[PDB]
This record gives C-alpha cells, structure tokens and sequence, in this order.
DNA sequence: TACTGTTACGGCTCCATCGATGGAGCCGTAACAGTA
DNA sequence: TACTGTTACGGCTCCATCGATGGAGCCGTAACAGTA
C-alpha cells in the first residue's frame, strides 16, 4: 500500500523520507538537478532491480548486470518495476519500427506456428510487415482462425493485438513495420521507445517513467495520458517525473523536490494534491502554477520592418512543397503536431543553406528551389535536437571552450615559460601532465564479473588528476586543480579581468548555472544540465548585430524557471537587432513569440502544410490547428 | 504479512485457499502424493518466478526460461524466492566442489583482483584448492590485509566467509574444494546442492525447501535444523516440504494436506501448531504423532540361528580394514552418520560379491579379503539408493514389467492371430501400432521460445496413443487402451486368474498404489510414487526362501504410513525365511530390526570403524554411538 | 520345454554446464581562409 | 597581427544488439546360460 524510503542519500538527496501512495498516478515535480531522477531512477529502480537479481543463480547475474547498490537504508513495499531511461538511445540503421517495439518477433513465432506452408490470411511476413500500423491491427482484429489454430495462437496474437492498439490509441497509424527506426523524428522515436516497454500492460507492477513526454505537442500529450490513465486502471502504479503542467493537473499525488539544484536541493518542499502544491508557498513549481510568478507575455509584439525570408518549393521529406516566410528582426516560433515537418523543413533546408552560403560549409542542403533573403544576414548559430555524448574526459569547462583559454593562461605564467611548459601539459588527456597512475581520471573504477562495481580514489595523485610537478606552478595564488574544482560564481569572480573567459563563464551563469563546478564529468551531468550546458555553448559565440539563431527544442529538461530564464534571454538578443526561429513545443514560450509559422495539421504524410501564419492572436482564429485551440486557452 | 492464495487447481488440488504466515517456520506434511510439491514449488514458486521474469526483456525472458503459468487465480504478498528442486542432480566428472558450491569463482576474482604477482597469504590459488574446508576457513578469516586490498575485497570476502561458515556448520569440514562432486555420497550431496544457493543468507526473500534431509543423519538433521533457524532469524520466510517428527517439531506453522493421495487428496485437513495438529483426529499425520497409530515394536526379537556372514579385511573407500558379521535369517539394519562408509561397505563389497557368485554377474567388487557363508544363499536382490529415470516412455506398467505379459496376452488373441498381430504392435514405442501424427505420445506439446509452452491433445488418435485398427481387437471386452486406463485394484480385479500379472499387480497394490492408473507416465509421476515403484520392481521378484535383499534408503520420499506399510512387508518376507539388510536412517525402521551394525563414529576420514554391534537394546548401552543415544529415547 | 538371471544392441529422452562487434560522439592538435 | 568560422586526423569512451554438447537412464529386441 505505500512504497516507503526511509534515509536515502544517493548523490545529492540531504536524508529524505518519503511515502509513496500504491495504485496511483504519482507525479514527481522540481527544479532541474533538484534530484528526482537520483529519488526515482537511482534508488527505487535499482534497489528493486538488485532485489530481484540477487536471487537468481551466478550466471544468471552476471548476464543481466547487477545495478549499483544505492545508499538507501531501506525500501518497504516494493514490487517488480519496469523504467524507462531518461537519455535518448540512438538506433543502428539496420534496425526497423517491428524489430525496436518487438512485434517482429512475435510476427515470427506466429509464421513458424500457425502459417500454413508460412501464409496466414492469404499474406506472407513481406506483405504484413510492408503494411501501415492500422491496416495491419485491422487486418489481424478480423482474422479468421480454426480452432486448433485459435487454441495454439492465443498468447501470440493477444501481444501483438495490444501493442498495434497502443501503438494506433498515441497516433502512429501511419509507420510501416519496414520503416527504418533511426528516421523518425524526436516525438515519434519517444512514442516507439515507450511502446518498446509498455504497451503490453501487466498487473500489481510499478512503472517508472523518466520524462516521457519529449518532443511531443500537447495533443499528443493529451493522447498519452489518456493511454497511462487506462494502464493504471489495470491495477498498476506509476510514477512520472515530468515537467509539464498537464501531468501535474492529471496527477493523484504530487511530490515537490528541491528547493533548488545541486547542492541547494535534494530535499523534499512540499506534497499533497495540486491544491496542496498550489497552497504552500514553498514550493517553487506551485508558485509558477498557481500564477504568482509566471512568464510575462509581451503587451505589444513586433512588427516586420520589411525584411522577409522567403522559402519556395520545399519539398523535403513529407513537405508538400510549400512556400513559407520568415520574418526578420523579430522572435519567430514555428509550431506543429509530432511529425508535421518543421525540424525536416528549418534544419534541412533553411539552416544547412545559411551555414553553405555564409560560412562556407560543404553540407548538402535540402530539396528546395531557392531562398530569398540570404544577404541580409551575416552568420547562422543553431542547436540541433540531437542529445550530446557524455564521457569521463569531458566537463562544462572542456565543453564551453573556456579550458583552452586557461590551459593557454597557465602556460603564459612565467614558472610555466621557465620550466619549458606548453598549453598541452596541463590537460589530464594528454600525457605528460597527468598523473599515469590513473590515466588523469582522478579515480579507479574496479570492474567485477557480476558483483557492482567499485570505486576506488587514487593514491599517487589523491584524486587531483595532476602530478606534483604540474601543480607546482600557480597563476593567482591557485593552481589548476583548485581551478577546476570551484563554481562558477567562483570562476567568474576569478576571470573578471580577461574578457575572452568572462564572457563565456557570464553565458554560462546566465541560463542558471552558478553552482555547477567546472571540473564536473560529463558523465554525472544531469540531462537538464546538460542541455543548458548545450545552451551557454552556442550562446557564447559573438554576434555580429545581424544574425539567425535557430534553437530546435531548448525546452528538453528544463523546468518553468529555467526556460523562462532561457525566454528572457532569448528576448534580450532579439532586442540587440537580431533574429531567432524556435522550434518548440511549450506553450509558454510561444505564448511570447511575435510570430508563428503552424504546420500540419496532421503528421506523417498527412501534414506538411502551413495552418495558420501570424501573429498568436491571428493564430488564434484558426480552427484548423489545434494550437490555435490551446492558445484560445492560454491567451 | 501472508502469502495468501485462493483458488489453486494445479495437478490434483480441489481449489484450497490458504494462508501462509511471513517470517516463520511453516513446514506442510501429508503423505505421498497429496499434492504438497504441487502446492508449493510448482505454484508459488512458479507465480513468484513468473512475475519476476515478465519484467524483462525478451532477451532475458527467452534466456532465463519462464515457467508454465500455474492454475490459480491470484497470489498476494509474493517476494523474490529461491527454491531446491525434490528431484536429486547428477554431477559430471569435471566438476569439484569448489565449482559446485560456487566458491571457486570467488576465489579466481580474488586472485585476479587482489593477488600480488596470483599469490595472497603466500600462497596460490592450487594451494587453497587443494586444502581442507575448515582450513581453508581458518586461514582465510586470519588474513592480513593492507587499506586498500580489504577496501576492495569486501563483498569477495564476506560471501567466501559466509559460504565456508555454513559448510562448516553443516558438518563438511573433512572436505576438499578439489574433490569430485560426483563420488559424495547422497547426505554429503545433499548438503552440497543446499550450500550451493542456502548458504549466502539475504533480507526478506522466501525460501522453499523440497525435502532437504535426504540421507541425512538425525545429528546432521538437528543441525542443519539449526543452521535454518539461523537464517530465518534474519527476517526471512522459509516453508519446509518435509517428512520427519523432528522438522515438524521445530517448526512455528503446519499446514497439513490429505486426506489420502493421488485423485483422494489435494484438499487441506488442519492447521495450527504441533499441539493443534495432534489434536485434529483427522490428520494422519497428527493421529501417527500423536502415537494413536504407530509401528509396533517387537515385543521378542530373532536371534541368529548359527548362520553367519564373515567380511574381513574391508577396506573399501574410507574402510579401516574392519571385520563385521552379518546375520543370517534376521531382519538386519545397518546404521550410520552420512558419510561413515556403510553403503560404500556392502553395496560395492556385499552385493557385488554376491552377485558375482551366484547370478554370474561380471561386476568387479570393491577391496576385501574374503567373504565366509556366501554357500549358504541362492541369489541376492537389491535396491540402490541411485534416483529413478523420468521419460515420457515410461509408466508403472511398463516399468515393474507387465507390459510384456499384457501384450503377449494380447497378441495371443484369437483376433491379433487372425490379423497376424506380434507384440511389438501393441507397444506405443515401437512404430505399427501406435499413432504415427503423435508418435504415440498421445498428446502434442507445442514448444515456443520464450512464452511458456502449451498442450494440445491429438486429434487423430483422440489421445489414446492407438489407432483405429490396433484398438478394434478386444480381449475380455477390452481393448489396450482401456487397460492402460484403469486404476491398479481394477488390474487386480481384472487378472485375477493369471498368476503372472497377478503377482506383480498384487506387488504394486501392497506398497500401496492402489490409486495409480497403468498408463501415468513417469514425467508426472511424484517422487514417492516412484520410490514405492522402484520398491516394487524388485519386491515383485520371485524368491527361493533363501535370498538376501539388500535395500539401500528406501524411505526416500515417503510417510510415516507408507514407511509402516514397508516395514510390514519387509518382517513379512524376514517371516518366510529370508534375510533383509537394509541401510537406514530413518529411527522407525531401525527400532523393529532384530540386529543393528553400527559404523562411525564420525563422517569422511574420521569414520569406517564399527562402533556398536547386537541388537537394539544392546546398541542403545554405548555412549559412544549417537545411535545409541537416539534410541534411549526412542526405546 | 518353461521360468528366470545375466549380457549386448539400437533408439529415444532428460538434465548438467558453460560478451563481442559495429556505430556515434568528444577532446586535443593542426591547417586554411575570411574579417577587423 | 589577432579573432573566429570551417575542415581534417588521431585517440578514447559509451551504447545498441543479438542455446549447444556431453553424460546418464529407460524401453524394446535378441541371445546365452542355469534350474525346474
Ligand atoms: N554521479 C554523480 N556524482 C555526483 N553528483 C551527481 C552525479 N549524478 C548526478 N549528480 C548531481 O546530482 C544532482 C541531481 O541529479 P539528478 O537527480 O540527475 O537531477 P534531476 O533532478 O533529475 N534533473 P533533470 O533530469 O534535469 O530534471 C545534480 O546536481 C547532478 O549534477
Ligand atoms: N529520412 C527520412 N526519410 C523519410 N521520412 C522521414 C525521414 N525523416 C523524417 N521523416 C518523416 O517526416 C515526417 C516529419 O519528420 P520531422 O520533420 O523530423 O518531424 P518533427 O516535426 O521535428 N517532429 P518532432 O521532433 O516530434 O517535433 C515524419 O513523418 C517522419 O517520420
Ligand atoms: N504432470 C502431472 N499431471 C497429472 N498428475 C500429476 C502430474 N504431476 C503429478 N501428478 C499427480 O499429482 C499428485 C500430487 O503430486 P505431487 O504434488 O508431486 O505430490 P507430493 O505430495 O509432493 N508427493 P511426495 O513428493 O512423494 O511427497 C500425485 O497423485 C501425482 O501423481
Ligand atoms: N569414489 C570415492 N572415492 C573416494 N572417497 C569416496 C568415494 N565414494 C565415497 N567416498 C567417501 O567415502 C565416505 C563414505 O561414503 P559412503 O559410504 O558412500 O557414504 P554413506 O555412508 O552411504 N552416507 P549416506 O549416503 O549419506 O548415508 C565419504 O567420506 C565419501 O566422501
Ligand atoms: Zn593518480
Ligand atoms: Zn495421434
């Protein structure tokens, strides 16, 4: 009946105890890097996932792997539990839509043990495999069996009735199951990830959702729910740590985290239902909710000053040659359904025939005529929707770019220029200045065959990554270890006098980061650190007064603050004379645009042609598209 | 809190709902075949086992293998669990114990991880193989061992200690980890197979334990009595399928089944503690407790009549070079701790010289001088103490032989002589005859990959394994399929004039299967099903009046009634004028012999010396035997 | 001549036992080419 | 001459993905050899 943790402290969590309600939608809300991934994630799943392994034999241990044991002290009530990982997985270009969601092999079985000689329904596995997700759950849903066959095939065609089910209710019914699984797009990859794991719903086990609404409209998050809603009906629980308002407001019990991030967070602010959130005055996100701060939509929105970006015959993907114009000078929104065409339309079109035409790429655009309006620009900065690589020998100062310009520093002191020592020798990736023993990790991980591993600090540097010839030398009374190992606040207080590194280390506290440590690996980044860490990368870089930002998704993992945080800054550059074209999903920063491109109505082959055009409130008029609805609502 | 389960129909169970306490000792009793392996292993542990591998992957799913879905409508309270299979393993020659019990991957990743070079403590890895359990425990909890070395050897460590703590309590001190695990004997085995998944003791995971002291001492079975007490004190659940007074005395819950077997039982008869078992007048169980029935002892015990067997000189195995005489005409009993050297005394020196003299066997027989009073027998009848084969080719009637007379009988028909008709026509191993779609299998199991694996009966011969035209021959208004489908009082009914079958069908009627149908195979049939066949297979041969029968561990599987029921037949067959030496543990058969020989006093090296020798009452007077002190108390 | 012990000889069934390769991203270094 | 965009080139790291062989037992058939 409850799912008690009593003295959890993995990671950054200061000792919380929580109870978590059983046969519920319980939603897990806070800041970014608060710490819910590390409450949910790191604890409840792993702990249940070790609980259930240790009882099995040797080699039935050492095949799956053996989860690391959280600093939990105990866990009362738990039950099998299936969760599905934050992080995005890419897909190998072999594999296919049936072969990802498992339906291929269930196809399979029901070929060797049904087909009649391998023909069932008068259909070979090319025909059904080449066919539309609907088609073929129509097709199955009426087949005609014996009934031996009918008694052999019950569990076979049962499985595969529920996931085409599932798959038709979130609205893919346009996929083949031939269809190459790494083209779909971002909305539709997160569909057929979540379906991968839960379409087939099972009875009495937790469901664990790390944000699964990535990339997806509010329509589609509407279907979702509706979809979870039906799954724990069945019996079941599920815990959702999600950002978007809808979850909250469609939520039993909510669960607040922070009240802040890193290591401000960690604790537990608030709890009750969305009245009790809205209510305490502690939490931050029933603060934001509740509208006593929230993101100021502009009183007077921008005109065009006659400057125009004009597309004409893009016909990319699922584009249905369309012509479409870009305002210049002003914040531009582009808004669509899941897989109308808007990222294959800008950042295979519009962005790869800027950066050709400005920078001198050699990057193949895509299928277009021409583009009118390239001269009025002078550069192309943009963030792509791809998730960035996480290794140990990466941390935000190697990332941003500022560890160049202080590896550049140390090597100018006069100790460093006496010594004979280059900008190489105080990188821990390069040999030379990194302590051998430990090949500049800092520490040693011990590998085991089926036990967790171990990690052990290193002895002949304590952990410093350095040699002692290397820290000798110190550029301000600090040496590069105590570099790296302070804030950024710290680090901007140090670099005031050296513009080149300050304006970096102010991109970088601007979108929210003054407590990260700039020697922090990349491996224990947070997803939503991550992504402003993503941000403050291509924020830094100089502009010229005229300039085309185009940010897919800035949204992923970031909470109200943050992205209003991102909102104002965005705002403040369009003021400096430029131009930004944001492809987003998130009502409150389209909510603030001077401009929309909507594209749809539908996705797949049945969008890709402009709905509505203008500004919000003209938007607004639209009955066709479905974000003129939602906007009717928030305006 | 409870384990509750309504509705469970598997096998034989008439849809029993129970409660099954939580962190206790509940043990279920009932006789052989009530249905106790199929109420606990085959649908807790299935359901337990079954929720558990749902959760994962396909992968992991078709690797691991998922069980056959139990027939009960919902089980509650269910936590991870680990279970010992009633039927015993064999081992092949490769294997040692160290591989077996698993400690031997322990110790490679010791080496591997924290060997100074492949030698800790000063020696290497064949040092520590190659040495004494309790050695190998004393020199590894003295180990000296740097910061970092017991840092990272911890978890290695404390599992070595744990597993060389539990088999050094349980008695096998005297072993080798580079000893074979396929020359144990069955005790030692035993003790073997339960360290191997026991001996590691975890929180909160339900053990299920299927008849755990088989051939095992009554001073072995108090101690792993309490080395199971110890592990459940730390907060686990352990549920018992045992036979014995003393496990049921020492045990917090009874749960009895009954009140017969096979389509008789399945139902449950009473609950409570030991005191509410016996004062339940409807549990056999309880009223053979509570001494209402008993096996009578005699009241004037045989004495030898001049006719002796002299073994001198035997040193077979761990043998001492030991004189013992075994009396001729008496009902003999020969007891020991697991492990003294009793059955590698007389089933590798007596039987085997025995058979070698008179049945003309070509077997060579273990290391001794000579035997003396070998003249004075005609042919000698044994059982070993080696597990009966399990294919679906077999079942009782083509096992204690009357398929031959019965198709012999069959094929004498005047019909089958018309139709020219041998035996090997009625036989459904043998292609003619039998159903060539399901091979005479009767029915046809449809195998999957990872989904569990469903029955469906054959069509052609409806599941009667015959044909049309082998079943249209009638003998006495009975075809061979009608035969095959009756119970074992109506065989006797039926061969009541033809003393061939009749003999052997009154055989299988005495060890009491009445109940049994000819044509159950041997894949379905319970462990004390096939222990009483086995018996009377050899029970059911034709004896001269002077034989020796040489039973090794009959009571393997079974009650207190089917043991009373053995011993009646045994004084029976000692009152015609045979020899019986039978190799026991069991203190209600000992209690009847007319002549003890006891070996000892220890196990392994320290055992092969005859300790005590006479009878019972004489026996009982030595203080050095704990057979002497068990039947103090018994007499 | 029949019953009963052993053996062989063929066929069927059950059960124990034991991570690597390709694709993608990031860091450090070098080089080339525009702007300022 | 400095700042900044692009490219290449080598090295390190992370993540997706996809049951068989030998040993033992049992059943049906045949043969050989003692007892009765
Ligand atoms: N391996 C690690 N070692 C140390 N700190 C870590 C590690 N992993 C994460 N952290 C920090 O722990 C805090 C919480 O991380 P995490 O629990 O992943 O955040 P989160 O709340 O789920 N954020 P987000 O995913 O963006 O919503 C952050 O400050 C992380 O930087
Ligand atoms: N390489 C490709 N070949 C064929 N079809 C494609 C390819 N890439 C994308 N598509 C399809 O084109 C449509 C639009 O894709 P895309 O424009 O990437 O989506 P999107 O608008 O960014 N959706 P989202 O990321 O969810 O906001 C979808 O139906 C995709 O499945
Ligand atoms: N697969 C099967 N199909 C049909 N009947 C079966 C099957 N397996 C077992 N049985 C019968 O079900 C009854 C109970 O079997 P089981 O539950 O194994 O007995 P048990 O009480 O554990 N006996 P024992 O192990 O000797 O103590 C017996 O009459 C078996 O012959
Ligand atoms: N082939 C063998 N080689 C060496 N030692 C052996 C062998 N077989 C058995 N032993 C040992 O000889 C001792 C007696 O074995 P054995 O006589 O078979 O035991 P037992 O008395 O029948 N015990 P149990 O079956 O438990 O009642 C034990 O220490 C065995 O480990
Ligand atoms: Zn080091
Ligand atoms: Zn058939």
């Amino acid at each position: 009946d409850y799912i008690v943790v009593k003295g959890a402290r993995e990671h950054n969590l200061k000792n919380i105890d929580v109870k978590i309600p059983r046969d519920k939608f319980v939603v897990i809300t806070g800041l970014s890097g608060s710490g819910k991934s590390s409450l949910a994630f790191d604890t409840i799943y792993a702990e249940g996932q070790r609980r259930y392994v240790e009882s099995l034999s040797s080699y039935a241990r050492q095949f799956l792997g053996q989860m690391e044991k959280p600093d939990v002290d105990y866990i009362d009530g738990l039950s099998p539990a299936i969760a599905i990982d934050q992080k995005t997985t890419s897909r190998n270009p072999r594999s296919t839509v049936g072969t990802v969601t498992e339906i291929y092999d269930y196809l399979r079985l029901l070929f060797a043990r049904i087909g009649t000689p391998v023909t069932i329904g008068g259909k070979n596995i090319y025909e059904v495999c080449c066919l539309s997700i609907g088609e073929a759950k129509e097709f199955f849903a009426n087949l005609n069996l014996t009934e031996r066959q009918q008694l052999i095939a019950r569990q076979i065609l049962k499985e595969i009735n529920a996931r085409l089910g599932f798959l038709v209710d979130v609205g893919l019914d346009y996929l083949t199951l031939a269809r190459a699984a790494g083209t779909l797009s971002g909305g539709e990859a997160q569909r057929i990830r979540l379906a991968t794991q839960i379409g087939s719903g099972l009875m009495g086990v937790i469901y664990i959702l790390d944000e699964p609404s990535i990339g997806l409209h509010q329509r589609d998050n509407d279907r979702l729910l509706r979809s979870l809603k039906k799954l724990r009906d069945l019996g079941n629980t599920l815990l959702v740590v999600e950002h978007d308002e809808d979850t909250m407001y469609a939520s039993d019990y909510i669960i607040d985290l922070g009240p802040g991030a890193g290591s401000h967070g960690g604790q537990i602010v608030a709890e009750g239902t969305v009245e009790e959130i809205k209510q305490n005055p502690n939490s931050v996100t029933g603060e934001y909710l509740s509208g006593r701060k929230k993101i100021e939509v502009p009183k007077e929105r921008r005109k065009p000053n006659g400057k125009w970006l004009e597309i004409i015959g893009a016909r990319e993907n699922n584009l249905k040659n369309i012509n479409v114009r870009i305002p210049l000078g002003v914040f531009t929104c582009i808004t669509g359904v899941s897989g109308s065409g808007k990222s294959s339309l800008i950042n295979e079109i519009l962005y790869k025939r800027l950066a050709a035409e400005l920078n001198r790429a050699s990057v193949k655009p895509g299928e277009h005529d021409l583009i009118k309006g390239i001269e009025y620009l002078d550069k192309v900065i943009d963030i792509d929707q791809s998730p960035i690589g996480r290794t140990p020998r990466s941390n935000p100062a190697t990332y941003t770019g500022v560890f160049d310009f202080i590896r550049e520093i140390f090597a100018n002191t006069t100790e460093a220029k006496t010594r004979g020592y280059k900008a190489g020798r105080f990188s821990f990736n390069v040999k030379g200045g990194r302590c051998e023993a430990c090949a500049g990790d800092g520490i040693n991980k011990i590998e085991m065959h089926f036990l967790p591993d171990i990690y052990v600090p290193c002895e002949v540097c304590k952990g410093k990554r350095y040699n002692r010839e290397t820290l000798e030398v110190r550029y301000k009374g600090k040496n590069i270890a105590e570099v790296l190992d302070m804030t950024v606040e710290e680090a901007l207080e140090f670099f005031k006098n050296i513009p080149r590194i300050h304006k970096k280390i102010e991109t970088l506290y601007d979108v929210g980061l003054g407590y990260i440590k700039l020697g922090q690996s990349s491996t224990t980044l947070s997803g939503g650190e991550a992504q402003r860490v993503k941000l403050a990368t291509e924020l830094s870089r100089k502009s010229t007064g005229k300039t085309m930002y185009i940010l897919d998704e800035p949204t992923t993992g970031l909470h109200m603050a943050d992205v209003h945080r991102l909102v104002g800054i965005l705002h403040r550059l369009v003021e400096a004379g430029n131009s930004v074209v944001v492809i987003e999903h998130n009502l409150d920063v389209i909510k603030t645009a001077d401009y929309i491109i909507d594209l749809g109505p539908e996705g797949g082959s049945g969008g890709g042609l402009v709905v509505a055009e203008g500004t919000p409130e003209e938007v607004a008029k639209v009955e066709n598209s479905y974000t003129g609805q939602f906007l009717k609502k928030v305006l």
